[PDB]
Order: C-alpha cells, then sequence, then structure tokens
C-alpha cells in the first residue's frame, strides 16, 4: 500500500548502506524497470510505518543486507516524480546470499566508492547523487 504526505508526494525511505564506519564504499542496486542502471536501495513507507523501519525493511528486501542504523541524513524531494524520501546511514554487518529481490526479479547489488556512486547516479537519479553531498 503506497502512502503520501499531505501535499500528495509519495512517502519513501532509503539507506546509504556503507561497508564500514569509514563510509568510503556504499552498496547500490540495479533498477527493476532498467537493469543496466544503478539506484540507492529504498521504497515506499507502509501505513503508520516509522521512516527508520521502512528504510531498514526496504534495504533488506532490495539489497539483501542488514546492519546498524545510523543518522538520518535528510529528507529529499524529487519534484519530477512527486516523492519525498527519508535517507538514513546504515553500516552493513550482514550480507545475505539469496534475498527477496534477487529471488523474485534478479536484482543485482555492487559496492561503489562514494565518488563512483555519485557518478553512476547522476544521469537518471541526480537527487540520489545529492544524498552523498552532506
Ligand atoms: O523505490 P520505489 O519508490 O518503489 O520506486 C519504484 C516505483 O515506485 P512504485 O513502487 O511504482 O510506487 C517508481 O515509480 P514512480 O517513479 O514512483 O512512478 C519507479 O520509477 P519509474 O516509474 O521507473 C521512473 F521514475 F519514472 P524512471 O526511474 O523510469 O524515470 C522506480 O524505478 P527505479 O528503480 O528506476 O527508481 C521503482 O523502483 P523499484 O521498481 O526498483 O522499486
Ligand atoms: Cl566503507
Ligand atoms: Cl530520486
Ligand atoms: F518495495
Ligand atoms: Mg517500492
Ligand atoms: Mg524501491
Ligand atoms: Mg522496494
Ligand atoms: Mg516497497
Amino acid at each position: 500500500t503506497r502512502t503520501y504526505d499531505g501535499d500528495g508526494y509519495k512517502k519513501r525511505a532509503a539507506c546509504l548502506c556503507f561497508r564500514s564506519e569509514s563510509e568510503e564504499e556504499v552498496l547500490l542496486v540495479s533498477s527493476s524497470r532498467h537493469p543496466d542502471r544503478w539506484i540507492v536501495p529504498g521504497g515506499g513507507m507502509e501505513p503508520e510505518e516509522e521512516p527508520s523501519v521502512a528504510a531498514v525493511r526496504e534495504v533488506c528486501e532490495e539489497a539483501g543486507v542488514k546492519g546498524t542504523l545510523g543518522r538520518l541524513v535528510g529528507i529529499f524531494e524529487n519534484q519530477e516524480r512527486k516523492h519525498r524520501t527519508y535517507v538514513y546511514v546504515l553500516i552493513v554487518t550482514e550480507v545475505l546470499e539469496d534475498w527477496e529481490d534477487s529471488v523474485n526479479i534478479g536484482r543485482k547489488r555492487e559496492w561503489f566508492k562514494i565518488e563512483d556512486a555519485i557518478k553512476v547516479l547522476q544521469y537518471h537519479k541526480p537527487v540520489q547523487a545529492s544524498y552523498f553531498e552532506t
């Protein structure tokens, strides 16, 4: 069930999934609609779902990782697609081999150095590239 803010923007949550506390490598996943494109794992909040809970849940479903939830980075709007995303830090401590989106849609995941993550996000996902600007 999709949920919305009072202005009609779709509510989403995402994590910057870092390999370690040094925050030098981040995990991206392939797009479901376009599999040669990279995105930050995230998705819609469910009804009455805390943003931090949605963020951890979506990363588990899309990226097959668990870890230590850190800071809220910020709340980011995409004006073109009318959605508003709470973005958290997650320090990955568990990498599971066969996760919901790998099994169901063959979603891929890869570690990127921060500067390379920004590069691959810029063309189609400039707001997600901006998650890293802080
Ligand atoms: O993360 P979500 O908010 O679920 O985004 C999910 C959907 O949302 P929904 O599940 O249909 O509500 C996106 O559609 P909208 O951009 O919200 O229309 C999808 O966006 P699209 O409709 O393809 C787009 F934004 F118009 P494009 O990326 O083609 O410019 C998004 O696809 P991406 O993977 O490319 O972000 C999808 O992601 P996924 O299928 O990997 O979950
Ligand atoms: Cl790291
Ligand atoms: Cl976006
Ligand atoms: F989802
Ligand atoms: Mg979704
Ligand atoms: Mg998603
Ligand atoms: Mg999802
Ligand atoms: Mg979802």
